[PDB]
């Protein structure tokens, strides 16, 4: 529930910020930049999964301008494309969740690559 | 985690924004502004509980700059005070979490009050 458009914009931005931080902690392990700790990786993946379900709920009508938004007009004019990019992300996060459950480093690394590609694919089309 | 101190600031601000939104949904039910739905209340309480564990991890040394911030210097120069305020909040959130699991309206409402008091108590001294 968002009382003004500014509230939706600040909410989605906030959720993306937290997603990026926790995802990046997992990515650092996967990329061989930090030691691997499966329990910590799982905890951060679980947070990414919970958070991933939030921002894309906050792109309602009239939330396209102001408040520092970087959402492109295509988010609303190509709503089906935006939903497809969101569904691609959700599917990738499902794989990341599965990987966190198994603890399998190779499966985590694969899911990190796939998930990262879903972030970039949506940004390329929908984010300034 | 935080590469730059600005990353900590943006992180804690972001967590607080999400906490306020989801807590506000529970509060609206406690105040009788929205019909009570124990399942939905429990979902929002669960999110508040998860999120509540995040922002207070992002007030490390040197994070009074690197991005715009409303954190008062006392966060760092009255660290015991800030910790007491954080612990009061965590205790209240613990009760909120328990209340969400019972689905008892009265227990949720009481924990909403205690939790909101903890938000305000910290802000009065530190924001
Ligand atoms: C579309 C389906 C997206 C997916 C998948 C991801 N992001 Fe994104 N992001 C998207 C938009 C339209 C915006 C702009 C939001 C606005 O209104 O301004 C963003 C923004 C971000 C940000 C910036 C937050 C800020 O500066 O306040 C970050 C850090 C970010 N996104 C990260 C991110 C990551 C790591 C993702 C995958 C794990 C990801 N996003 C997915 C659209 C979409
Ligand atoms: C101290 C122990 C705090 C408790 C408990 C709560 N908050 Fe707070 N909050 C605190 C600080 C020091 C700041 C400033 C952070 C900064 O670096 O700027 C905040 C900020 C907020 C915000 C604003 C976020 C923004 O505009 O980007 C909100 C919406 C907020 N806090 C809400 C909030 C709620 C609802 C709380 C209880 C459920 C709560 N905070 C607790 C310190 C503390």
């Amino acid at each position: 529930q968002f009382q003004k458009p500014g509230d939706a914009i600040e909410y989605r931005q906030s959720a993306f910020t937290l997603i990026a931080n926790h995802f990046g902690r997992v990515a650092a392990m996967a990329q061989g930049k930090a030691p691997f700790d499966a329990k910590v990786a799982a905890e951060n993946i679980a947070l990414v999964s919970t958070l991933s379900k939030l921002p894309l709920t906050a792109f309602g009508p009239g939330t396209d301008k102001g408040h520092g938004t970087e959402a492109k007009p295509a988010v609303w004019s190509d709503a089906a494309g935006f939903k497809a990019a969101a569904d691609k992300f959700a599917a990738a996060v499902d794989k990341l969740d599965a990987a966190g459950k198994t603890g399998d480093f190779a499966q985590i690394k694969a899911a990190v690559g796939e998930t990262g590609g879903a972030c970039k694919g949506c940004h390329d089309k929908f984010k300034e």
